[PDB]
């Protein structure tokens, strides 16, 4: 990023970014080693949660945030819409593509959960909703490659209704069912993709008309997730949980995009907290979370999963935490929706709307 920030130079930079990203892959082994230790992977993909939202709600000190072993502080969601965010996470094992290329085929080895299934992990798909709104489940299947049947939702308590009137299931009940389904799946190892949207602004209680209280809803969700973590620790089960918000809820707006709007994938909307917690270790992590400050995105999640595949971390007495958390792949914070791109160039944000000229994102 030495050339002057003209439209031609920024377009050239972005196209070079795509070309460099296309050469990046998170490489999985052909088989697990003979002494591999089984564990469960659970990826919790959450709608409408960014660092900016947590600060706006006054919840930066909720115990959940210190209940991780690794925390990414500059993770970029690369989009501000749910469907694209889920596709990008499901395609975590290859470098970042343009928005248009999310809807074109990718190499089979780009699909994180297929890479895990090929190594003997049972794949599970679980949702706190039915995925009909916005064609979300359809995109997860067609572009995210996720063909697993939806985990049974029958008899789960319903906390709210979504904007379209369909159920929003209670996260505590969903997660407790996950414990049971994984116990009963005949496999010692599994990988689950869980998408949940309790903070979505259109969720409501039928007949009430009260405006949603984001802080109260976020407090309840964080309380439920933290309680699930505490119970999972006491269970002795070997689990890797990755908490990955899709994108922010846009609680705080700015000069160019007012609060609530997500058409432009602004830095505050795409800068999301990503946390990893390990359960059932012989030597559980003791301090505050290890912080990864470098610019990161989904490729770093895939590479961390590769590093843990053999399960040795769960039986090691002296874990080299630095080895585990160092040298992960870095990714520039480029974000796209269908007709908007945001980049950082010479430490300043720029935006391109409708394929026109680049303009500074006003600050
Ligand atoms: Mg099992
Ligand atoms: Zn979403």
């Amino acid at each position: 990023q030495t050339a002057p920030p003209t439209t031609a130079n920024l377009n050239a930079w972005l196209n070079n970014f795509y070309n460099a990203e296309a050469k990046r892959k998170s490489t999985f082994p052909s088989s697990l080693p003979a002494d591999a230790q089984p564990f469960e992977l659970l990826v919790i993909n959450i709608c409408s949660l960014s660092w900016s939202d947590i600060e706006a709600a006054g919840l930066m000190s909720h115990p959940l945030w210190s209940h991780f072993d690794i925390e990414f502080k500059n993770f970029n969601s690369a989009t501000s819409y749910s469907g694209p965010a889920a596709i990008r996470l499901l395609r975590a094992s290859c470098g970042q593509t343009s928005h248009t290329n999310l809807y074109q085929p990718a190499n089979n080895d780009c699909y994180l959960f297929d890479n895990l299934s090929k190594l003997g992990f049972t794949q599970h798909l679980m949702m706190g909703h039915n995925g009909q709104f916005g064609g979300f489940l359809k995109e997860v299947r067609e572009n995210g490659g996720m063909q697993s049947e939806l985990m049974d939702q029958t008899n789960l308590p319903v906390i709210l209704l979504g904007f379209d009137g369909s159920p929003v299931y209670d996260d505590t009940a969903v997660l407790n069912r996950w414990l049971d389904v994984t116990e009963k799946d005949k496999n010692s190892r599994s990988a689950t993709f869980y998408n949940t949207l309790p903070l979505h602004d259109g969720n409501h209680y039928p007949g009430v008309s009260k405006t949603a209280d984001y802080k109260a809803r976020a407090q309840k969700f964080f309380d439920e997730l933290d309680a699930f973590f505490t119970e999972l620790e006491k269970s002795g089960r070997k689990v890797m949980v990755v908490v990955v918000p899709e994108h922010g809820g846009a609680l705080k707006g700015d000069r160019m995009q007012v609060s609530g709007l997500r058409d432009i994938p602004s830095p505050s909307i795409t800068d999301v907290p990503v946390g990893v917690k390990f359960f059932g270790m012989k030597a559980p992590h003791q301090g505050a979370p290890i912080v990864i400050e470098q610019p990161s995105s989904f490729l770093a999640i895939s590479d961390l999963v590769v590093r843990v595949l053999d399960g040795k971390i769960f039986t090691e007495d002296n874990v080299d935490w630095k080895k585990l958390t160092s040298g992960l792949p870095q990714t520039a914070p480029v974000s796209e929706n269908s007709n908007a791109v945001v980049i950082q160039y010479q430490d300043k944000p720029y935006v391109r709307l409708n394929g026109g000229d680049w303009v500074p994102y006003p600050q």
